[PDB]
């Protein structure tokens, strides 16, 4: 049986929901750590030496452990997920990637997609049922996630926008036609974008700011209160929750997400 390895939570989930168990789907960083200075086990470099496939998110998501994945299985390969996928810059221009790709519709299509594709490369012999498995996924995420996307749309272009902390939306707004007020680009802190946050949300008389699972809710509240705002409350972004939690799952992720803020807009 052929082992395949994502670097994290909501990679392996897609996975999973891809392969149905023709493959054994291994998970790096698992539900509730960050990628950012992950530290990178013992037990995870055995991971490591098992896959036969290794599917990463690219974006520079995988950047402070990328140099574990050396000293590889004969043959197995390195595979961007996000391939295809038109990257937004962290600055305001030339700058790093957002790495928050996934959280989009067309983009869970994207990453399936290859996910599929790599798969199948990797084990030829069930083709037929990546390529089965892969559609009913993408309808199934298409039927949840649509009908709040359809309820987004129903507002006013004036009074569109994603105000995060970490600016983990982005993509989200792209896909929907949102611009995305936040804090800061990526988890891991400065006074002058607060600032800006604060003008543009004065400016646009913007509601409602929100914190995210794996960060601090302090700056949105803060931020909430010297805007006469009010703090949305938490998302799910950046992993999984935990299987007790509201977001185990990547479909569960986006559709916990997607209606917070829809009902929030509303």
């Amino acid at each position: 049986k052929k082992v395949v390895l994502s670097s994290f939570s909501i990679i392996g989930d897609i996975t999973q929901n891809i392969a149905k168990d023709l493959v054994t789907v291994t998970t790096l960083v698992e539900a509730g750590n960050d990628s950012h200075s992950y530290q990178v086990t013992s037990a995870d470099a055995i991971k490591i030496q098992n896959a036969d496939l290794i599917l990463c998110n690219g974006l520079h998501l995988e950047e402070t452990y990328m140099k574990y994945f050396t000293n590889l299985k004969k043959g197995t390969k390195i595979i961007t997920v996000t391939d295809g996928i038109n990257p937004i810059g962290v600055s305001e221009d030339d700058s790093e990637p957002n790495p928050h790709a996934w959280m989009s519709l067309t983009n869970a299509m994207i990453y399936i997609e290859n996910i599929r594709k790599a798969l199948t490369a990797l084990d030829p012999s069930n083709a037929k049922k990546y390529e089965l498995n892969a559609r009913e996924y993408s309808e199934k995420i298409r039927n949840s996630i649509l009908p709040l996307k359809t309820r987004i749309e129903k507002v006013d272009p004036e009074k569109r926008w994603f105000v995060t902390s970490e600016g983990c939306l982005v993509y989200l707004a792209e896909d929907f036609g949102f611009k995305s007020l936040y804090l800061w680009p990526i988890n891991s802190r400065s006074p002058s974008m607060m600032r800006h946050a604060i003008n543009q949300m004065r400016s646009h008389k913007i509601k409602f700011i929100f914190s995210e699972s794996t960060n601090s809710d302090q700056p949105a509240k803060q931020v909430a209160y010297e805007t006469n705002a009010s703090y949305g409350g938490v998302l799910y972004v950046d992993s999984l929750s935990k299987p007790d939690g509201p977001a185990p799952t990547y479909l569960d992720l986006l559709r916990f997400s997607l209606t917070k803020i829809v009902d929030t807009l509303f």
